[PDB]
C-alpha cells in the first residue's frame, strides 16, 4: 500500500534511468533478479578522463525502503572500494542518505547517483568512514592513487559480457 505507492514511484524512475533516450551513461541500472523493484544492482562509471577512477565499472547495490521516498535508500559498493566515505564492508556514508543536505522526499534516484559520483571525485575527508583512506587522500596521494588504480583494474572483471563501456 505504502509499499504499492513506493513501487510505482521507483518503477517510474527506473524507466527514466534505463530508457535509451533518458539513461545517463555514468550509471548502468538493473534490478535484482531482473524483477525486484526495491533492490537495484548498479554499475557506477566515472566518465571524467581526469579521474583516477576513470575506466572502472564499480558494482553497487541500492536497497529502497517500502515507504520510499519518505525514507532514504541504502547504497553499498560490492565489493567495497578504498575511499574516505566508504566503510570496509562497502556501505557508502553520504549526507543525502542520512535521515531526516540530508534526505528529503523530493530527492530522486538520479540526484542520489549524481551525488555519489561527485563524492567519488571529491571525498568528504572531514567526516570519514575510512580514516586510513582519508589520511592517504591528503598525505599520501601516490599511495592513494595506486590503491585506486588496482581497484579500477579489478572492477573491469565485473563489466557484463556484451556491455559497451561509454
Ligand atoms: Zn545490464
Ligand atoms: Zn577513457
Ligand atoms: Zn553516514
Ligand atoms: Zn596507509
Amino acid at each position: 500500500s505504502r509499499k504499492s505507492t513506493a513501487s510505482s514511484l521507483l518503477l517510474r524512475q527506473y524507466r527514466e534511468l534505463t530508457d535509451p533516450k533518458k539513461a545517463i551513461p555514468s550509471f548502468h541500472i538493473e534490478l535484482e533478479d531482473d524483477s525486484n523493484i526495491f533492490t537495484w544492482n548498479i554499475g557506477v562509471m566515472v566518465l571524467n578522463e581526469d579521474s583516477i577512477y576513470h575506466g572502472g565499472f564499480f558494482k553497487a547495490q541500492m536497497r529502497f525502503p517500502e515507504d520510499f521516498p519518505f525514507s532514504p535508500p541504502q547504497f553499498r559498493f560490492t565489493p567495497a572500494i578504498y575511499h574516505p566515505n566508504v566503510y570496509r564492508d562497502g556501505r557508502l556514508c553520504i549526507s543525502i542518505l542520512h535521515q531526516s543536505e540530508t534526505w528529503s522526499p523530493v530527492q530522486t534516484v538520479e540526484s542520489v547517483l549524481i551525488s555519489i559520483v561527485s563524492l567519488l571525485e571529491d571525498p568528504n575527508i572531514n567526516s570519514p568512514a575510512n580514516v586510513d583512506a582519508a589520511v592517504d587522500y591528503r598525505k599520501n596521494p601516490e599511495q592513494y592513487k595506486q590503491r585506486v588504480k588496482m581497484e579500477v583494474e579489478r572492477s573491469k572483471q565485473d563489466i557484463p559480457k556484451g556491455f559497451i563501456m561509454p
